[PDB]
């Protein structure tokens, strides 16, 4: 380290001391580095002390005295930035490092004061609800960061030991969260998180700690490697396969979880992580819940179609989809509907054709449900009725049992309550499935009219005014259905009306819309807010409103579990995601698509990765799409404009794009020009050149879905390309056109960078766009 002094010398050649700059800038923190560097140099030096003692030089003297003055001050607040000048100074001390330390850990962890409760029954969390901001984890060093994440790691474990029902502090992994973003830590941070910190707490068998942290996982993380997440979801599969879960609240925290990383994983990270995974295919299976096999199988669909896996082969057989779509067949015998399986690539529906599992009639479900509904109204021994109607095994048709219990005698016995506790989370998605089959059936069967309102009333009254069933878990499981033809019309009207007919899903929507921003890392008043939804509109997951209708009304304490981030408006967002996809992939339902994406579409505001989801959407049904243009452009409308206000102007389309195609169609749709695809193109080669003003104005990639700025310009330049009303060959040959024709505004001798430009922007669209490639060399051969 002795080579800093001439470069030292050389950079500060001075006479007299160097003033201390203003404390309340986060860059303050840059002006004393030296000085830092020279308390690090002689705290080294500090060992054999008299052999090389570095004496502080004439400049830094009065620096060093500042630090001495503030460290002696044991008044120190977090209000400027000198915390952090002495911690960063002092990182590298055994015991004046601490006079710092607790200064700003206590501030997080909140010890003494009091305890604050979180939302449900039973929960109490320490004190502190307010996190570190972000410019002063910003201005401190990597030894810094490292100590404290050392520190809050073995609070952690400490607390997951001491067995308590006292919560986890919401300031606490609401900065833990923004300490894993740090890469540079990457050792003791995620690496630590999943590999060191997650198995003790499994180990533990806290409960606790384990659904914070997975809630922290599922919605205050933003750039995980891919390795870490499969990892994780092998972890959260090991999970569910034990742990008793009884707990409505683990089993839905975990299955959600799961189908976050499931349909999150990007289109390309699917081979090279899941070859890893080949051996050992049960690993990262679920054995038991079906939906997230099913949603495992949609992404192994268009991860293989956007990087077009398949062409050059036309059988599955010798690749690694075989084997992980086999040990699917095993575990969850399940046939994918036709208009689902039509937008599979080739070899997916050659394996599907085969291994098509039978099913049950309608009838025989019928007459099943009558048998145990008669058996209900006859048996009367409250034991052998609870032992009964949950014998493990037998085809589960209890939710049925209950719709014909409330459709006419619109209440519930007390024994009924019973059975639900008795039958756990785990058989009751099976009871959820069967009751999804029994529910479009005897919507079919039903005369359309006052008794259709009656049961479109009775199930909203299952899922909100008795807690049965969670709403996102109901739509995924209607959604997730084989059925074909009007059936699935029935079924897909069922999900529709059942978020737009009564306003117990509208209120929740437009409450959290109104009054939250999904800027997590600028907020600090986040748990105020959260308080303030979940009192307006409390969630219920232990069968609550059922347990208060029951006659003799069951008291249930059962204890909640720490819920800092979740809600059903932010559970429901991947089942919404399929949901619009499979409205997508049915013709005559897209008016349901148009007044869904009216309503419900600003909730795509705390969406995660909007411009990868209709990246993805558009490039994978773009056969579909190729000839409604008007759905194209309201879904594409709807989830951009749902963030118009957090994002700058013209983040993610061109000025003139929102200033002609944000016109309704009067048979004049607007047909671009080639100064339009000039512009964009323009605009990608500005970005990959480094450009001081920027075409995009500057985000804190830290937290998007794009990494760099490079790849972004790509994403939203490939999604306002395949959301215009012009087809594939029109675009594919102006873009080509661009160079190819004689044009003004691309630079001779800037061409190359232009042509790397549409080299990547019509590689990345679907094939009617990149095909015309072939009839360009067709056409100059001849």
């Amino acid at each position: 380290f002795l080579p800093v002094m001439k470069l030292f010398d050389l950079l500060y050649p001075e006479k007299e001391y160097i003033p201390v700059p203003d404390i309340n800038k986060p860059q303050s923190t840059h002006a004393f580095a030296m000085t830092c560097i020279w308390i690090h140099l002689n705290r080294k030096a500090q060992n054999d002390n008299s052999k090389l003692q570095i004496p502080i030089p004439h400049s830094l003297r009065l620096h060093h005295e500042f630090l001495q003055q503030s460290l002696r001050n044991k008044s120190l607040q977090m209000n400027d930035y000198k915390i952090a000048l002495l911690c960063n100074a002092y990182s590298t001390n055994s015991e004046c490092f601490t006079l710092p330390m607790g200064a700003l850990v206590e501030t997080i962890y909140g010890n003494g004061i009091m305890r604050i409760p979180l939302p449900g029954t039973n929960c109490m969390a320490s004190g502190s609800i307010t996190p570190l901001p972000m410019n002063l984890l910003d201005s401190l060093t990597v030894h810094a960061k490292m100590s404290l994440i050392h520190s809050i790691a073995t609070r952690v474990i400490k607390l997951a030991h001491a067995k308590s029902s006292v919560a986890l502090a919401p300031a606490l992994v609401e900065t833990y969260s923004r300490l894993l973003v740090y890469m540079e830590i990457e050792s003791l941070g995620i690496k630590g998180f999943i590999s060191q910190l997650l198995p003790t707490v499994f180990k533990s068998h806290a409960w606790g700690i384990l659904h914070t942290l997975l809630e922290m996982f599922s919605y205050r993380m933003h750039h995980i490697q891919p390795h870490y997440r499969v990892q994780l979801l092998s972890h959260l599969h090991t999970l569910a396969a034990v742990a008793q879960t009884n707990q409505n609240q683990l089993h839905l925290c975990v299955e959600s979880t799961a189908l976050r990383l499931i349909t999150a994983l990007g289109s390309s990270e699917v081979q090279p992580q899941f070859t890893r995974f080949l051996s050992d295919p049960k690993t990262v299976l679920s054995a038991e819940s079906e939906e997230l096999n099913r949603a495992l199988i949609l992404t192994l669909a268009r991860a293989t179609h956007v990087t077009d896996f398949f062409t050059g082969s036309d059988s599955i057989q010798g690749t690694w989809c075989k084997d992980i779509l086999q040990t699917i067949m095993s575990f969850t015998p399940h046939n994918w509907a036709s208009h689902t399986l039509s937008c599979f690539p080739g070899p997916l529906q050659a394996f599907f054709k085969q291994n098509n599992v039978p099913q049950e009639s309608r009838f025989n479900l019928k007459k099943n449900v009558e048998e145990e509904y008669r058996k209900w109204k006859s048996m009367s021994n409250e034991n052998d009725i609870i032992t009964h109607f949950s014998m493990q095994g037998s085809p589960p048709l209890f939710l049925c049992l209950l719709w014909k219990m409330l459709l006419e005698t619109d209440h519930i016995n007390q024994i009924g309550y019973r059975v639900l506790e008795r039958i756990g989370a785990r058989a009751l998605v099976a009871h959820v499935r069967t009751f999804a089959d029994f529910l479009v059936y005897e919507f079919s069967t039903s005369a359309g009219g006052q008794q259709l309102n009656k049961c479109i009333e009775i199930l909203n009254d299952m899922v909100w005014k008795y807690n049965i069933v969670t709403l996102d878990r109901l739509i995924l499981c209607l959604a997730m259905r084989s059925h074909e033809g009007n059936e699935a019309q029935v079924c897909y009207f069922i999900i529709q009306l059942l978020l737009l007919k009564p306003n117990d899903f509208r209120n929740r929507v437009s409450d959290f819309v109104k009054e939250n921003s999904p800027e997590h890392w600028l907020q600090n008043d986040w748990h105020t807010k959260h308080m303030n939804y979940h009192k307006k509109y409390p969630e219920k997951l232990y069968f609550e409103g059922l347990a208060e209708q029951v006659d003799p009304p069951v008291q249930i304490q059962s204890p909640y579990l720490p819920i800092y981030f979740g809600n059903v408006c932010l559970r429901f967002l991947p089942v919404f995601d399929i949901v619009i996809h499979r409205f997508l992939e049915l013709l005559p339902v897209s008016k349901s698509l148009e007044t869904l994406l009216d309503h419900l579409g600003g909730l795509y505001k705390f969406h995660d990765r909007p411009v990868t989801y209709l990246y993805n959407t558009l490039h994978y049904y773009e056969m579909h799409l190729r000839d409604r243009a008007f759905l194209k452009r309201k879904l594409v409308h709807a989830i951009i404009g749902s963030l118009k206000d957090n994002r700058p102007q013209g983040w993610c389309l061109s000025d003139t794009y929102l200033k002609c195609a944000m016109n309704a169609r009067e048979e004049n749709p607007w047909v671009p020009d080639d100064t339009y695809y000039c512009r964009l193109i323009g605009r990608l080669v500005d970005t990959m050149a480094g450009k001081s003003p920027g075409p995009f104005p500057n985000c804190d990639w830290r937290f998007n879905e794009f990494p760099n700025p490079a790849a972004h310009a790509l994403h939203v330049t490939c999604v306002e390309l395949m959301a215009l009303a012009v087809s594939g060959k029109e675009v594919g040959n102006a873009l080509l056109n661009v160079v190819l024709k004689s044009q003004p505004l691309v630079p001779r001798e800037n061409i190359t960078a232009w042509m790397n430009a549409i080299g990547l922007i019509i590689t990345a669209l679907p094939e009617p766009y990149w095909i015309v490639l072939h009839d360009r060399i067709v056409s100059v051969i001849s």
